C-alpha cells in the first residue's frame, strides 16, 4: 500500500547508528517496531523522494529495506531497522571482525542480486540503483539476510557512469561484480590505488580491474569477469545473475549460519580468497566427476 504520514510524537529516538554523506541515521521505536530514521537534510533530496512517491510506494521485497513512511516535522524517512549494520562494516570494520564462509559470501551476493533484479523489473520505469556498494547493504538475522537500502563510490562505479555516457541498469551489474570480488577476497577494491577518487576513475576507465583470485572456481570467475566488461551490453542481466547464483547455492550450504565466530585477519599478480572453496570443489565433484 502507499507510504504513511507519521506523527513524529509516535517516535522514541535512541542512539545515532551512522553519520555520513547520506546525513544522520538513528535507532528508534515506533508502534513498538524497531526503526531507523534519517532526517532528510536538504531541499534537494526532499524534492526527489517526492517526484518518486508512486515508485517508492510500490517497492516491496525481502532484500530491500522496508520504507514505512515519513514524518513531516521534522521531515524524515522511517525505515526498517537492520540490527546487523552494513556489509562494509562486517567486511572491513573495526576489530574484532566476524568470521564468515564462502557460503555467506555467495549468499549475500545472491540476495543483493535478487533485490536489484526486482528494482530492474519495476513497471513501467525500471529503478536503477546507480550506487550499489557494501555500505548500502545491510544485514539482519545474525548476518544471514542482506537488504539493500538507499534505493567515495568510485571503486564500485562502472566506467560509463563517471564517464558521463548515458547509462542503463547494466551499471548495477558492474557494481555487483566488484562486490562479489570484495566479499570473496575480503579486500577493499582498489585500496592499493587510493590517492583521490579520480585516480581510481582513471584506472578503471583504462580497463584496470581487481586482481584475479587464486583457485576461484571457473564459473564464478566467468560471471565476475563478465560483470566487469567495459561494454555494458556484454554484462549479464540481473535476472540471469540471480538464476546462476541461485543454482550455485547447492554447492554452498550453510549460509543460514549466523555470524558469531571471531576472526583475526590480515592481508598478503593475483590474490588469495578469504573464503575457502574446497567444500565447493568437493560437492561439485560428487555431482559431476
Ligand atoms: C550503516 C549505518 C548507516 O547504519 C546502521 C549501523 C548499525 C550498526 O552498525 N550498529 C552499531 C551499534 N550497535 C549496538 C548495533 C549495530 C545498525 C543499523 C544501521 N542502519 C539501519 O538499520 C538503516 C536502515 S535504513 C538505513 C539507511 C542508511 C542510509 C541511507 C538510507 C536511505 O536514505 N534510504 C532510502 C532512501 C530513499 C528511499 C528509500 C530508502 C537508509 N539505515
Amino acid at each position: 500500500g502507499p507510504l504513511h504520514m507519521i506523527d513524529y510524537k509516535e517516535i522514541e529516538v535512541e542512539e545515532v547508528v551512522g553519520r555520513g554523506a547520506f546525513g544522520v541515521v538513528c535507532k528508534a521505536k515506533w508502534r513498538a517496531k524497531d526503526v531507523a530514521i534519517k532526517q532528510i537534510e536538504s531541499e534537494s533530496e526532499r524534492k526527489a523522494f517526492i517526484v518518486e512517491l508512486r515508485q517508492l510506494s510500490r517497492v516491496n521485497h525481502p532484500n530491500i529495506v522496508k520504507l514505512y513512511g515519513a514524518c513531516l516535522n521534522p521531515v524524515c524517512l522511517v525505515m526498517e531497522y537492520a540490527e546487523g549494520g552494513s556489509l562494509y562494516n562486517v567486511l572491513h570494520g573495526a576489530e574484532p571482525l566476524p568470521y564468515y564462509t564462502a557460503a555467506h559470501a555467495m549468499s549475500w551476493c545472491l540476495q543483493c542480486s535478487q533485490g536489484v533484479a526486482y528494482l530492474h523489473s519495476m513497471q513501467p520505469k525500471a529503478l536503477i540503483h546507480r550506487d550499489l556498494k557494501p555500505p548500502n547493504l545491510l544485514l539482519v538475522a545474525g548476518g544471514t539476510v542482506l537488504k539493500i537500502c538507499d534505493f567515495g563510490s568510485a571503486a564500485w562505479m562502472a566506467p560509463e557512469v563517471f564517464e558521463g555516457s548515458n547509462y542503463s541498469e547494466k551499471c548495477d551489474v558492474f557494481s555487483w561484480g566488484i562486490i562479489l570480488w570484495e566479499v570473496i577476497t575480503r579486500r577493499k577494491p582498489f585500496d592499493e590505488i587510493g590517492g583521490p577518487a579520480f585516480r581510481i576513475m582513471w584506472a578503471v576507465h583504462n580497463g584496470t580491474r581487481p586482481p584475479l583470485i587464486k583457485n576461484l572456481p571457473k564459473p564464478i570467475e566467468s560471471l565476475m569477469t563478465r560483470c566487469w566488461s567495459k561494454d555494458p551490453s556484454q554484462r549479464p542481466s540481473m535476472e540471469e545473475i540471480v538464476k546462476i547464483m541461485t543454482h550455485l547455492m547447492r554447492y554452498f550450504p550453510g549460509a543460514d549460519e549466523p555470524l558469531q565466530y571471531p576472526c583475526q585477519h590480515s592481508l598478503p599478480g593475483r590474490v588469495e580468497p578469504y573464503v575457502d572453496f574446497a567444500e565447493f570443489y568437493r560437492l561439485w565433484s560428487v555431482d559431476h566427476g
